[PDB]
């Protein structure tokens, strides 16, 4: 009715996403068609979760067994930017700026007990002013091939209770990918994802992760790989970077660094806000 579709942006976990224009206000927006009253109330709460590093939810529209979410539109995602920067690499000051901003976003949502649970380059969105913002916070909780590459090990091992730590894991995986220009753990099945994590960080045990062996999908028959050094994992990256990444990829979700504590890490001593060159 009120929205003119301009182009399909892509296909999310819950449905198609279009760039659209509000025929009444002229506002340009992202419109997500979601393909239960519980979900309505949860989504409505998210309208109040407003932060400069969170993509704003402008409105929720249910009509005729159809649910539409109207979001703030940004002009590029991190995946396309990484791909465009592939020959050169994103400069470290911009990597650092983006990480810091995403941690501020996480810190905010986490303080309101809201998780993302499915962070990935395609839902991190950038603009021409050097900002990066998280899209689709809270949607996994609200609504209940999908990429496994950013999935925390506790999820893969069948934990039913997700903590804020699952988002730190995902963002650590993204940090590593910005630095190396390749995905850290590109699994193509749940077991391939778990074994790629184990091949790099070592098969977890009760020493490094108390309780791991009692987890639902833990098998004593898992191969026992030794941990490799982070020097080999994200090589170019300096020791402050490697320190912070190591704390973001701790196996035990209780030991994994919080967003708030990561903002105080020494890696961010010299943080700045560069503007990227974006070709739109
Ligand atoms: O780089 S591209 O030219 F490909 C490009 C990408 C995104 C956008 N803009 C964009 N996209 C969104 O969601 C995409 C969706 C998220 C994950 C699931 C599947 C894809 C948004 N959600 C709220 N605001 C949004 N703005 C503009 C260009």
């Amino acid at each position: 009715e009120n929205f003119q579709k301009v182009e399909k942006i892509g296909e999310g976990t819950y449905g198609v996403v279009y760039k659209a224009r509000n025929k009444l206000t002229g506002e340009v927006v992202a419109l997500k068609k979601i393909r239960p009253s519980t979900a309505i109330r949860e989504i409505s709460l998210l309208k109040e979760l407003n932060h400069p590093n969170i993509v704003k939810l402008l409105d929720v529209i249910h009509t005729e067994n159809k649910l539409y979410l109207v979001f703030e539109f940004l002009h590029q995602d991190l995946k396309k930017f990484m791909d465009a920067s592939a020959l050169t690499g994103i400069p470290l000051p911009l990597i650092k700026s983006y990480l810091f901003q995403l941690l501020q976003g996480l810190a905010f949502c986490h303080s309101h007990r809201v998780l993302h649970r499915d962070l990935k380059p395609q839902n991190l969105l950038i603009n021409t002013e050097g900002a990066i913002k998280l899209a689709d916070f809270g949607l996994a909780r609200a609504f209940g091939v999908v990429t496994l590459w950013y999935r925390a090990p506790e999820i893969l091992l069948g934990c039913k209770y997700y903590s804020t730590a699952v988002d730190i894991w995902s963002l650590g995986c993204i940090f590593a990918e910005m630095v190396t220009r390749r995905a850290l753990f590109p699994g193509d099945s749940e077991i391939d994802q778990l074994f790629r994590i184990f091949r790099t960080l070592g098969t977890p045990d009760e020493v490094v992760w108390p309780g791991v062996t009692s987890m639902p999908d833990y098998k004593p028959s898992f191969p026992k790989w030794a941990r490799q050094d982070f020097s080999k994992v994200v090589p170019p990256l300096d020791e402050d970077g490697r320190s912070l990444l190591s704390q973001m990829l701790h196996y035990d979700p209780n030991k994994r660094i919080s967003a708030k504590a990561a903002l105080a890490h020494p890696f961010f001593q010299d943080v700045t806000k560069p503007v990227p060159h974006l070709r739109l």
